[PDB]
């Protein structure tokens, strides 16, 4: 014995078993790898996105001026990131555009031209000209001296003397007109009157009114400025300006719209490093867009065109070109509603009018610019008239500039003057000098200014219209929006049209359409994305759509209407900076596919392990191993290692794939391997538990995978409620292994995100705050579920005259028994001995099995006394079960093993090393006779060789006692002789005990016989002893040829004491008396009997002895039928009852037809009802508290200034932020509270150490955070400790929020470096994150305004205009009266800014409101208690517009396209529960039996279908009831309910016949049920989803065709019809439901050849075609010879005189297609009436094909056979009414009772209704089944089934009867009881045809035999005729002081040929041939002798002995 040596044998056996599949061995290692290859493809099809830091510029609101507003719109269109803090997020700076060339140039000009202390006297020259050319140069009419006039004058006056003066004219006048100091004096009352003007050539005397002289005051000014102007124009700023303006003025240049935009950006904007980065969005699924993912374009239909009245022609001709162009089509749809929009303000009343009038400043100042540009229309030509024909320019600077002093000045001018060019650019009019440089500048400025004026006419700038109720506003809004000219609409919901006084709390709502506003269902993203949410298009609809602008305008109007503060402040929006991140989209699908894929990859190993475990116990191969001495623990521990040695090799490759495939980058693969190992262990140890519920292999292999998969689903609904679940309950629900796998997978993903994997040091830790459930807990829960399952499985397995012949003094006894007792054994004393077989003959339950069990050591006796080879059975067991060997009734053979391993395995189990086992294997394999085919598999042997091997194994090892029972039951007679030889070669020195129920066997091989009748011995002795200790006549048979009266006298001479005991056809059995002398007489009789044989007319004469079975029994105690229409109408109503009684009392096909459909439809219907609706956008008041608990910082920049120290007070204390804690109401859901004082938090002393020791610079504050490197990519930076400086002060406001001062601190540092530390605590779920910080307000910041005031500018403009004669016109006088209010509103000086975080959708407009609401309270007078005023904003969108409802409808019907799939998959469980019954009935030949009784397959199939429809209707009605119960529309409405009922019924109508041809292709119900519910699901998923998802592509011009052909080609499937019908009934209702919203009547109806009308016709058509296909497929399945045989062959030529026959069988044969030797040759026999034929047949020669022909199974190839005139070649339906049948198998329905099981087969024949009552009772009483008459057949013993089969075969009164093994598993009493019945019908006149394996019954009741050797018949005749003619024998036996030599001496002389026989101490057995000479030669005596004859069994062995 041993343990570690038993484990080795079991493990070797399992390893050898596993290698021989080679399909399991390949799939188990390939399937997971192919499952995980897609998870690598997904990795490679989802790249990784990383980005650096982001700092964004700020956006100016309209309240901050108009120039900054427009500049911020133009610069920040793309919202760029910058990597480096912008200048706008500093304590005082707001400007952010301090780098444009237009600002550097202005700074240079303001620096070195203006602010010039050098000259500063250009004003002096201005004053000079302003005083001169007003009085002295003009002097129009004002009186003066003689020398002065308008344009020309002379001083020639005051002369009195007649006229050297020519010389004076030459000297004083020198080539110069009126436009000499002493020359006239030198030439000199001539010397008194010549000179009058004492003022000489000196130039400065013109304004001699009171006092004025200024002529030589220019020199320094016009000689010092020019070098500085040169230096200014040669500054780098002007270099950049000119180098950028080099294009945009040339030709063939600015059209690429990227050079132009680049120029404008570089000239107005000033952004560095290229411009920015434009972070993207990538979500698309937070909006349910479904076409940003699917490739479809999402663009609304372009709006209508109409030639608009009263606008312009140019603008109107521009709109069409700009709107129909394919490029600028979407960038103009986003801008049109702002430029040309319109605003509506429903409550028309004085208060609303005043508010909207105050909110009108922006458009007013934008109209002032249009007026200012239009003024050029008049200014232009007046300026032009100043340069061509002008009394100033052309007459002053063009006539001269003199010609002499001007010449001298030009010579002494600057570097280059070119006075000729100075005159060419001085008004050349009649010249046309064309290089010219003067006309082109004016020519270009006019043509570029009128174009601007022409564009500016398109804008609409009066865009407020009033109504008087909201409904008219909504109507007008949709009317305008169809044209795309709708901006928002304003509604004041708290004032009537007569309101005049504003209440001190104003509320309004902005109403826009949903394409330009964030949705009001959600306030967050459902799934947290690592990204700033800074995409200018998909993330900022509140800015590019115009919500924020209009909100600001209305807030400013409401403020200005009730304050009158006259000191404005603006608003700037600034977005919080964001750290660097890494966005991985693969962690979304890994977390969802890793557990699914892992659970799905063992779905086959689980099934193939449970199947093996269950099968090994189903074949009773486990109790055998226990009998040999193997415990249960060893079996378990070997199955474990068997299943575990493969999963290890699989995990080792899965780990390699997962690592090297980049699915996990950095994870320490050892932990991953050790993590999958625990899952494998739990899975195996769960297979062990699942193996203890099932009894069949197929059912277990089918249900195991399904149960395994089902046990994981509690994790899918456990990943939603992830936050409510406490860890204490996470540990309780984790007792299921597949959910403990997912719980660890989540932590795996969370660790992989962070840049650091598992690494052996954080598996015990968690990436959370207080979860307490780590990654170790998952592994430790799996390794505990393993043990729990193990204990549970192990536990649940256990609970479920003298009689005793005098012996010899001794021949070494081997097994003694003394006074054995147990309770049915009363003191029996048996003593088995050595080297002789003993036949333990007994009853079938009178005490044989119990004593065999006692002797075989499996149960204990009470107080008996046993012995085994000199040992006991209680004191020692481990030593006795070493030589004791046994074999049971069944077989002990492992499939997929060979003979060699069988012998070796059992030899080693008995306890023997490998060498002895391999030695004795080669010895037993010789005696067994299996030298060849020693490598053949255990299965696929002959079928008798398996029994040979089974009994050969019983002798393996050192065996002494062999207790084997029924060793040769159910085998052909030749293999029985083979096994007998085996036994006879092994009783050399070993005791053998052989229990059997056949008595033909217990004589030829048996030396002692013992009978246990009443639980005790009664008789024990050799067969001769028993045959003599009773005394019976020696049976004398006699046969005749084709006269008892004269035959009686023959034996009358030697009259005995018995006569003709029995006389059957051509037979005569005689019975003589035993003993009583009769020495000579008896011998003499066979003298005249053997002599005159022919003369008398006999043919044979035997003389056998009383059979051994005879004594055994002693020592134990049709009217006229129906036909035609009545027959058919009775067949149908009998089959209906048979199929009703089977289901009325079964539970499997009750919950397979009622419970599953309702359950699976109920779950789907609830799934359809717990999904939130799509659309339905509510109001949603906007305030910062719609988010939870949060931080809101604060900062007070620029202190000391008044009106800000009160603004910072009414923001913190007083009313607080926002509008919560008012003083009266404001929402009851959000109450008030109470506050705490300022409190700086505490820090670890190491932090306060590191800040007071090092040197931190203004540019470099507290240490920086580490960003992801090339190989370590982290979701968020690492941020070392002490990252944002010291914590700031804190409070807890009355509105329950912590605000914190950030004064005197760097904000764009604190915000960047402390954000990860907040997300790391607000995370732990990744769903609906809080972010804990959404905004804050920074008070202060001013930008520099223009110093140039108003009136001081119009003074300059007016003077410049008046000095050159322009004076403007009527447009100028109206455009210049508004200038000191226009130059004031461009820029607002002091203004605040608000920080917002875009991760919350509504956090922008929530804090803009807070800022405006604080500005209101910062300026009201000092007697109004600012805790009463406020403003609230509501954002209620506008009605959907029938184009945005199509998408809502698609998303709505998408959830009914899943209910359709579930209904299809749940209505297919009912038709698959009928194919199971059909499959079970096709096998076991129960359908063939009804066909034989005659059911004409048409009626069979029609009745089955007619019952199936009615059975299915109940489930259909139940499903309809559930649908009615849910009260859903579109199905349960009064109009659609018929459309649902007619859709569910026709589906069954169509699909039931479609699965009927699947009953022919399967043999196991479970495999069919698995393969059907998968094919139906596969078809039903793809027939109702492909067509759904292929209709969304309105383009591609080939999808709408490839779908339109599928819509008419997929209709051959009844799944598609139902799916499309159920989807159509939802789509039609949706379409007719969106219309009722607009007030319409769609009024559609089904049954219209487009909704379901075509489907309801296709189903009817294709339900009557598959039935015909079923009928067809069921139509396409259903020389040298012995003289005696030749005599019949030649006699069967004239069947005219002997046509009384009941079987002709003319000629038959069955040549197979793939064969050449026919299985049946030409044969021909007649069956006279009153005889039963044999038709024995050699095994392996072909005999069963004959019954397959006769019954009607196969085709009779070239045959001819008739029963009673009707042939079995054409007329095979009326003949079947004259033929019974008892099949070899048992065709019984195990749910019906015997009585009704007889009623069915009675009704299938005729026997009208009122007589089955007696026909049945007759059959029941005749067959002796009264107690089991009605007891649910199937509970029957196994022999009772044979009685029932015979009873249902004998029904009515058929002339001919076929029997096929009528008795197999019966005790002899039942066998005789049944044989009497078979004789009692042949004794009436009806023929019988029998076939069997036991020669005993063929010899007990028969009249003719015929043995079918390989070809055709070989012999024929009666029993005695065959015995004599084909045999010899008369086996003689004699008893004894014995001496064998004297007995052998007399047989030495005579009787030549005796092959002697078995030898014993006194028993001799010989064999004479045929002479009957012993009976007369046995006078010479010296006590017992008997002369039997060879049995009929020995004759069959003679024929089978060859071949
Ligand atoms: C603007 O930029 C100039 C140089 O480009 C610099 O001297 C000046 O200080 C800047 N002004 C502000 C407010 O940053
Ligand atoms: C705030 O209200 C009063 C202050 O007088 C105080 O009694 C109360 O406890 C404070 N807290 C709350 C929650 O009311
Ligand atoms: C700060 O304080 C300790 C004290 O020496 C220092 O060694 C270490 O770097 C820091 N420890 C912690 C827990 O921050």
């Amino acid at each position: 014995m041993g343990f570690v040596r038993q484990i080795q044998l079991l493990l070797w056996k399992n390893w050898t078993l596993r290698k021989r599949q080679k399909i399991r061995f390949v799939v188990e290692l390939v399937w997971p790898l192919s499952l995980f290859l897609v998870l690598i493809w997904l990795r490679n099809a989802n790249p990784l996105y990383s980005h650096h830091e982001c700092h964004f510029p700020n956006k100016a609101m309209p309240s901050a001026g108009m120039l900054p507003w427009l500049q911020g719109i133009f610069c920040n269109v793309n919202n760029p990131c910058f990597q480096s803090p912008t200048p706008g997020e500093s304590p005082g700076i707001v400007s952010n555009y301090n780098n444009s060339i237009l600002a550097r140039v202005y700074r240079d000009f303001q620096e070195l031209l203006m602010n010039a202390p050098e000259s500063q006297h250009l004003g002096r020259i201005w004053t000079e000209l302003h005083i001169l050319s007003q009085f002295m140069d003009t002097l129009r009419t004002h009186p003066e001296r003689i020398a002065g006039r308008g344009i020309r004058i002379r001083d020639i006056l005051k002369d009195e003397e007649t006229l050297l003066l020519e010389r004076f004219i030459i000297f004083s006048q020198r080539r110069g007109a009126k436009t000499s100091l002493s020359q006239g004096t030198l030439q000199w009352l001539y010397a008194n009157v010549d000179f009058f003007k004492l003022f000489r050539v000196l130039p400065t005397l013109l304004d001699s009114r009171s006092q004025g002289i200024n002529l030589r005051s220019w020199g320094g000014i016009l000689s010092d400025m020019s070098p500085r102007i040169q230096e200014f124009i040669h500054r780098p700023s002007m270099q950049d300006l000119l180098w950028v303006t080099r294009p945009l003025m040339q030709n063939g240049g600015p059209e690429t719209f990227t050079k132009l935009m680049g120029i404008l950006s570089d000239l107005l904007c000033g952004y560095p490093e290229g411009g920015g980065s434009r972070v993207l969005s990538f979500n698309w699924y937070e909006d349910n867009n479904y076409k940003a993912f699917l490739g479809i374009d999402s663009t609304r239909k372009d709006p209508i065109y109409s030639y608009d009245r009263r606008t312009t022609s140019f603008c109107n001709a521009l709109i069409q070109s700009l709107e129909s162009n394919p490029l600028t089509k979407i960038a103009w749809r986003a801008a049109k509603p702002l430029l040309m929009g319109k605003i509506l303000y429903t409550p028309d009343s004085p208060a609303a009018r005043r508010i909207l009038k105050n909110a009108n400043s922006t458009f007013e100042e934008l109209e002032h610019v249009r007026k200012l540009v239009k003024a050029w229309e008049e200014v232009g030509p007046q300026i032009w008239y100043f340069f061509d024909n002008s009394t100033q320019m052309n007459m002053i600077r063009d006539t001269l500039g003199v010609k002499d002093f001007l010449n001298r000045q030009l010579g002494e001018e600057g570097i280059t003057a070119e006075a000729i060019l100075n005159f060419l650019y001085k008004g050349p009019r009649e010249s046309q000098a064309d290089n010219f440089d003067w006309r082109d500048i004016f020519n270009i400025t006019d043509r570029t200014l009128r174009l601007v004026n022409q564009y500016l006419e398109c804008l609409v700038l009066d865009k407020f219209e009033s109504y008087n109720d909201e409904t008219q506003l909504t109507q007008r809004a949709l009317s305008l929006l169809e044209e795309n000219m709708f901006w928002a609409g304003v509604v004041f919901p708290d004032m009537y049209p007569w309101t005049s006084s504003l209440p001190p709390h104003v509320k309004y709502k902005i109403r826009m359409d949903i394409d330009v506003v964030e949705k009001t269902n959600k306030i967050k993203d459902r799934y947290w994305d690592s990204g700033p949410r800074a995409d200018p298009v998909e993330d900022f609809r509140y800015i590019w759509g115009g919500f924020a602008y209009l909100q600001d305008m209305v807030e400013q109007g409401i403020t200005r209407s009730q304050v009158q503060a006259e000191a404005p402040v603006g608003i700037y929006l600034q977005q919080m900076p964001y750290p660097c991140f890494v966005d991985d989209s693969f962690m979304i699908i890994l977390n969802r596919c890793f557990p699914i894929f892992m659970v799905l990859a063992w779905i086959y190993s689980v099934s193939m392990t449970v199947k093996s475990i269950v099968l090994e116990k189903e074949l009773r191969l486990k109790e055998t191993l226990k009998n040999q001495g193997v415990s249960n623990a060893v079996i378990w521990c070997t199955w474990f290692l068997d299943s575990f040695s493969i999963m290890s090799m699989s995990i080792f490759l899965l780990t390699i794939f997962i690592m090297h495939g980049r699915i996990l980058h950095y994870s320490d693969p050892f932990i991953l391997f050790l993590f999958l190992l625990a899952f494998s262990t739990a899975t195996i140890m769960l297979c062990f538990l699942l193996s203890t519920f099932f009894s069949k292999a197929s059912l277990a292999a089918a249900c195991s995978g399904v149960i395994y998969f089902t046990l994981y689903l509690p994790h899918i609904l456990c990943f939603a409620w992830q936050d409510r679940m406490t860890a204490e309950l996470k540990k309780a629900v984790s007792l299921l292994s597949p959910v403990a796998f997912g719980f660890g997978t989540e932590y795996l993903v969370r660790f992989e995100e962070q840049g650091l994997g598992l690494q052996w040091s954080n598996i015990g830790n968690s990436p959370t705050e207080g979860d307490e459930f780590s990654f170790l807990l998952s592994m430790q829960m799996m390794l505990l579920d393993a043990a729990v399952y193990g204990l549970l499985a192990w536990y649940l397995d256990q609970v479920f005259d003298s009689f005793f012949e005098r012996e010899h003094p001794g021949w070494v006894p081997g097994v003694c028994v003394k006074n054995l007792v147990k309770i049915a054994v009363d003191r029996l004393n048996i003593t088995f001995y050595e080297n002789q077989i003993t036949a333990f003959l007994g009853h079938n339950g009178a005490g044989k099995t119990t004593t065999l069990s006692i002797l075989t050591g499996l149960l204990p006796p009470t107080s008996g006394t046993v012995l085994v080879g000199g040992r006991d059975i209680e004191t020692s067991l481990d030593a006795v079960r070493q030589s004791l060997g046994m074999c049971p009734q069944h077989n002990i053979l492992f499939h997929h093993l060979t003979v060699a391993e069988h012998m070796l395995f059992y030899a080693q189990l008995k306890g023997k090393s490998q060498e002895e086992a391999q030695l004795e294997m080669e010895a037993m394999l010789e005696d067994t006779g299996l030298h060849h085919k020693r490598n053949e598999e255990a299965q696929d042997l002959s079928g008798g060789m398996q029994r040979k091997l089974s009994v050969a194994i019983a002798f393996v090892g050192d065996a002494k006692v062999v207790i084997l029972d029924e060793p040769t039951s159910g085998v052909d007679p030749y293999s029985r002789r083979s096994i007998w030889d085996l036994l006879l070669k092994y009783r050399s020195g070993r005791t053998i005990i052989m229990s059997t129920h056949h008595m033909d066997e217990a004589d030829l091989l048996g030396d002692r016989i013992a009978i246990i009748a009443q639980g005790r011995l009664y008789c024990s002795g050799t067969p001769l002893f028993l045959k003599n200790c009773f005394g019976t006549g020696l049976y004398l048979t006699l046969v005749r040829k084709m006269d008892v009266n004269e035959l009686m006298d023959v034996v009358l001479h030697h009259v005995p004491e018995a006569k003709l005991v029995e006389c059957i056809g051509q037979e005569l059995i005689f019975l003589l008396p035993n003993k009583n002398f009769k020495h000579r007489a008896y011998a003499s009789l066979f003298r005249e009997l053997e002599e005159t044989l022919a003369d008398l007319g006999l043919s044979s004469f035997g003389i056998s002895d009383t059979p051994l079975e005879e004594i055994f029994l002693k020592v134990t105690e049709g009217p006229q039928l129906n036909t035609g229409t009545q027959l058919v109408l009775q067949h149908v109503q009998a089959l209906l009852v048979k199929r009703f009684q089977h289901t009325i009392r079964s539970h499997k096909d009750f919950l397979a037809q009622i419970v599953l459909p309702a359950t699976f439809v109920f779950l789907a219907l609830m799934l359809s009802i717990v999904i939130p609706p799509f659309g339905e956008y509510p109001a949603l008041t906007l305030h910062p508290w719609i988010y939870g608990q949060q931080y809101t910082f604060f900062s007070m920049d620029e202190p000391g200034s008044e009106q800000f120290t009160v603004l910072a007070d009414v923001l913190l204390n007083k009313p607080g932020f926002g509008n919560r804690c008012l003083k009266e109401g404001w929402l009851p859901e959000y109450p008030c509270g109470n506050s705490t004082p300022w409190k700086t938090p505490s820090v670890s002393p190491n932090i306060t150490q590191l800040f007071q020791k090092q040197k931190w610079t203004q540019v470099n504050p507290s240490p920086s955070c580490r960003c992801s490197t090339r190989e370590k990519l982290t979701m968020l930076p690492e941020c070392p400790e002490g990252a944002g400086g010291l914590p700031p002060p804190q409070r807890t406001q009355r509105s329950t929020e912590i605000l914190q001062d950030l004064t005197d601190r760097n904000i764009s540092d604190f915000l960047v470096k402390t954000y990860p530390a907040l997300i790391r605590s607000s995370l732990k779920s990744k769903f609906w994150v809080n972010e804990q910080r959404y905004g804050g307000i920074s008070i202060g910041g001013k930008l520099p305004v223009v110093p140039i005031t108003g009136e001081a500018l119009v003074g300059f403009l007016s003077d410049l205009g008046r000095i050159m004669n322009v004076s403007g016109g009527p447009i100028t006088r109206e455009a210049s009266k508004e200038i000191p209010d226009f130059l004031k509103h461009l820029e607002t000086e002091d203004n605040i800014k608000v920080w917002f975080n875009n991760k919350g959708w509504h956090a922008l407009v929530s804090f803009l409101n807070v800022a405006h609401n604080a500005i209101l309270r910062a300026s009201l007078p000092k007697d109004r208690s600012p805790e009463e005023y406020g403003i609230t904003v509501i954002s209620q969108p506008l009605n959907l517009t029938k184009e945005q409802l199509s998408e809502i409808t698609v998303l709505t019907t998408s959830v009914d396209a899943v209910v359709a799939i579930c209904v299809i998959f749940s209505m297919s469980f009912v038709p698959a529960s009928f194919v199971l019954y059909l499959i079970q009935e096709r096998v076991n030949k129960s359908k063939h039996l009804q066909f034989i009784s005659g059911v004409s397959p048409t009626t069979y199939w029609v009745t089955n279908f007619l019952w199936d429809i009615m059975n299915y209707s109940v489930s259909a009605g139940l499903v309809v009831g559930i649908f009615i119960g849910f009260q859903k529309k579109a199905y349960t409405s009064p109009e659609n309910l018929p459309a649902l009922v007619a859709l569910l019924l026709l589906y069954g109508w169509a699909v039931i016949p479609m699965m009927y041809p699947a009953s022919f292709l399967f043999d196991v119900p479970s495999t069919a049920y698995v393969a059907l519910s998968c094919a139906n699901l596969f078809i039903g998923i793809n027939s109702s989803a492909i067509t759904f998802i292929l209709e969304l592509f309105e383009n591609n011009r080939t999808l709408l065709r490839f779908n339109a052909v599928l819509r008419k080609l997929l209709i051959v499937f009844p799944h598609f019809c139902l799916g499309r019908g159920l989807i159509d009934l939802a789509l039609s209702q949706a379409v007719t439901d969106v219309y009722a919203r607009f007030g319409e009547e769609h009024s559609a109806n089904p049954f219209h050849w487009d909704l379901i009308g075509k489907n309801l016709f296709a189903m009817v058509v294709e339900g009557v075609v598959y039935f015909l296909l079923t009928l067809l497929v069921q139509r396409h399945f259903f020389i040298v010879d012995e003289d005696d045989d030749v005599a019949e062959e030649r006699q069967r030529i004239i069947t005219g005189g002997n046509k009384t026959d009941i079987l002709r069988l003319h000629e038959l044969t069955k040549i197979y297609p793939g064969t050449s030797s026919p299985a049946v040759d030409r044969l021909c026999v007649g069956v006279r009436p009153g005889e039963c034929f044999g038709l024995l047949g050699v095994n392996g020669a072909g005999k069963t094909t004959t019954f397959k022909m006769l019954t009607g199974d196969t085709t009779v190839t070239s045959g001819d056979a008739t029963v009673a005139g009707k042939s079995i070649l054409t007329n095979i339906s009326e003949v079947h009414q004259n033929m019974g049948y008892c099949p070899q198998f048992d065709a019984i329905d195990e749910l019906l009772t015997g009585r009704e099981h007889l009623y069915l087969y009675a009704r299938l024949r005729g026997v009208p209704a009122e007589e089955i009552e007696k026909v049945a009772n007759w059959s029941i009483k005749s067959l002796g089944l009264t107690v089991y008459a009605d007891c649910l057949a199937g509970t029957y013993s196994g022999g009772n089934k044979r009685k029932l089969s015979t009873a249902i075969a004998l029904i009515g009164c058929p002339p001919l009867v076929l029997l096929d093994e009528p008795t197999t598993g019966m005790d002899p009493q039942a066998r005789r009881m049944l044989w009497n019945v078979i004789v009692s019908i042949i004794r009436e006149g009806r023929a019988v045809v029998l076939t069997s394996h036991s020669m005993e019954e063929c010899e007990a009741l028969c009249t003719r035999l015929a043995i079918m050797v390989k070809g055709a018949f070989r012999c024929m005749g009666t029993i005695q005729h065959l015995k004599s003619k084909f045999g010899d024998g008369y086996i003689v036996t004699m008893k004894i002081l014995p001496d064998l030599n004297p007995v052998e001496q007399f047989f030495q002389g005579n009787f030549p040929g005796s092959v002697q026989r078995e030898r014993h101490y006194n028993m001799l057995q010989f064999q004479v041939s045929s002479s009957s000479l012993a009976r007369i030669f046995q006078l010479l005596l010296s006590e017992e002798y008997s002369v039997t004859q060879t049995t009929l069994d020995q004759v069959f062995v003679n024929f089978a002995k060859q071949q």
